[PDB]
């Protein structure tokens, strides 16, 4: 009824999983700590070992899972593991993010800061995925955390460091898209890797979002496995941004290219594409009030910037018709512009690379 | 090489001194352990159990197991490489720079973890604090221990008590005892960080005794720093002797002691665009100019290079007893730096970090009288990330 092998105590009634080789999973305790213990059979033993001395090396960070002891008995192996509540699939496919808005973009930046933490100590994750990740129980304030598992199906790569991102990237996808999978459904998710047929068309160039999550992710799954970011690129991506940061780097970007010339290496890769991103003549995309308070150029990305970042200085200057439009400062604000010129950000993002390693724009890059 | 159960040691490697503390070893990881009459089981348990609820975070002690034996009881602990005292008393701080700062954030964090949980440390020093071993980058972390005298308020909120060593101690257990007691000690670990060990106050064996009079002496932080007064003026908040006028533990994670160069000016840029519109009797400015003449040192156009008093357009109209046209100066200089001429850019500094410290080491007690009066803004958004949540 209840099975105690020294400090690891189960009771079979509640089982947590069951998987390989006879493997079963239950709701034990460890130290009257509150864990999941998993017993093995001798057939998985060199390969357990495996797991756990890495563990040992690698629990010390928070989105890491926390491994305490094993022990072995006569037949089996228990090892045991910090109880969470449940893993990203089960987050997925059960639990609405209409009540959650900031968690799953947590998970996402608390999964890849874990996955860096295993790159730091030379170690390569290779079989990453949501029953993998795991979900931390809530803490006081009712918040969450998530923690990785197993260092070694469709999440595969098709060929080092940049395979784990090629994992992550189909990750991201799958908890944006509430459960779809870049490279398709199962049974076809290996094939279409190795043809490189990739499908994101649940990120549509119609939303702010789902742009900027796309550059990233295509950077991610990448055939071409240089061309993946670092997993502490990723971080400093757009797609972990706040309105406070998005608004803060428009405004470092305008300032920068004041004195910069027309015939500029960035004013030109700034403008390049900008009729698409600015939709021919920004002046008409927006609305009368603000229309009727402007030498701004419609074709110009750096006129647009120009106008935000000049607004905003003058915000408490401007009338009450256009601060109730314009927005709030500074949430509303940036989503007044990034809502109606959704590849602005990915683009000057992308075309302000130039000016990476410019001290005033690194944290934004790195 | 001794063994209790997956908890092996050597008695050579002592750490620390009836309770004596081993080096030892727990399931292939390193570990301190720590050995304990029958008489301290009573603790022991309780204080591990604190530790089990509590070790999730980074920045507090982990916890692995315990294991007895026929006359002792045996604690294993996550080995640490130095404490926070001995590492004031033996390494220098020139070659780390915003390390000993970072301790602590990370000792403060670990200290709302508990107050999360309604809990509160009471013997909190240096001793307590623990230095991470170096990663494979090569920085470390803080995280507390013994929890011996920790106290786990049962429900909510109130006031329940009135021991441990002397001269960290709160006045209100020599009735009204909280988490703001935590806040004292660790006001004083600051100053002792800050410092090359020194207390505010006092030396020990009065320690104790000033506290209950009152007599403090931040001396090794003066105003004609910019650090200092940051620095000063928050420790003043948290050795308060008036418990209510001390910080909690989330507002000293958001306090201007631990902000960047970029914050500390991008700060100025959100509170000069603020008072853009503002009237000469606004609320705002009231509280903002009140002080202002020592705080700009009466003119600030004197007190700074040569080649921006002669690069401060006359247009703009800057009076040299107003703040606010100061913070416009700085404002309005930073949007146009790149419009500037190369001749002040050099003596202003590349932005934005020697842009800022331009100011704050010709006017100290900006950023603090600004913060400290920008208080009323508090609850709109733009000032969120400033002062709470
Ligand atoms: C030697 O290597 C190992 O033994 N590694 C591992 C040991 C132990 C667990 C491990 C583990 O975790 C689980 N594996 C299978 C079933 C359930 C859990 C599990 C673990 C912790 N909490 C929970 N929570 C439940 C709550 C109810 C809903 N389902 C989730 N499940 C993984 C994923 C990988 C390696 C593990
Ligand atoms: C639950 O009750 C307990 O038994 N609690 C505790 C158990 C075990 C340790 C505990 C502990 O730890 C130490 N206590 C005294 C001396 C040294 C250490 C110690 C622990 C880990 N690392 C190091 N590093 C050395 C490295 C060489 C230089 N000196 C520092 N010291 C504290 C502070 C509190 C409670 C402990």
């Amino acid at each position: 009824s209840v099975v105690i092998v020294g400090k690891i105590s189960f009771c079979p009634k509640d089982v947590l999983g069951h998987g390989a080789e006879g493997t079963i999973v239950y709701r034990g305790m460890f130290d009257n700590r509150d864990v999941a213990v998993k017993r093995i059979l001798p057939e998985c033993f060199s390969f357990a070992d495996r797991e756990v001395q890495l563990l040992r090396e690698s629990d010390e960070h928070p989105n890491v899972i926390r491994y305490f002891c094993t022990e072995k008995d006569r037949q089996f192996q228990y090892i045991a593991i910090e109880l969470c509540a449940a893993t990203l699939q089960e987050y997925v496919e059960q639990k609405d993010f209409a009540h959650l808005g900031l968690e799953p973009i947590t998970l996402l930046q608390q999964t890849t800061s874990g996955l860096a933490h295993l790159h730091s100590l030379n170690i390569v994750h290779r079989d990453l995925k949501p029953h993998n990740i795991l979900i931390s129980m809530p803490n006081a304030h009712g918040k969450i955390k998530a923690m990785i598992s197993d260092f070694g199906e469709g999440w595969i790569a098709p060929e080092t460091y940049t395979v784990d991102i090629f994992s992550a990237g189909c990750v991201f996808y799958y908890v944006i898209s509430e459960g779809s999978h870049p490279f398709g459904k199962s049974l076809q998710r290996q094939a279409n890797i190795l043809l490189g047929a990739c499908s994101l068309d649940c990120l549509h160039p119609e939303k702010h979002e789902d742009v900027i999550a796309r550059e990233l992710i295509e950077k991610m799954i990448a055939m071409d496995p240089q061309k993946r970011p670092s997993a502490k690129h990723v971080l400093k991506h757009p797609f972990f941004w706040s309105l406070e940061k998005q608004l803060q780097f428009f405004q470092d970007v305008s300032d920068r290219i004041e004195k910069e010339s027309l015939d500029g290496p960035i004013v030109k890769q700034l403008e390049r594409g900008g009729r698409a991103v600015v939709k021919m003549d920004w002046r008409e995309n927006i609305t009368v009030p603000l229309q009727t308070d402007l030498t701004y150029k419609g074709g110009s990305v750096r006129d647009l910037l120009r106008a935000m970042r000049n607004k905003k200085h003058h915000y408490r200057e401007l009338p009450a018709e256009v601060r109730e439009t314009l927005g709030s400062l500074p949430d509303d604000f940036v989503c007044y512009f990034t809502s109606r010129f959704p590849h602005l950000l990915a683009h000057t993002y992308r075309a302000m690379e130039l000016c990476s390693h410019e001290r005033l724009f690194q944290p934004y890059y790195f």
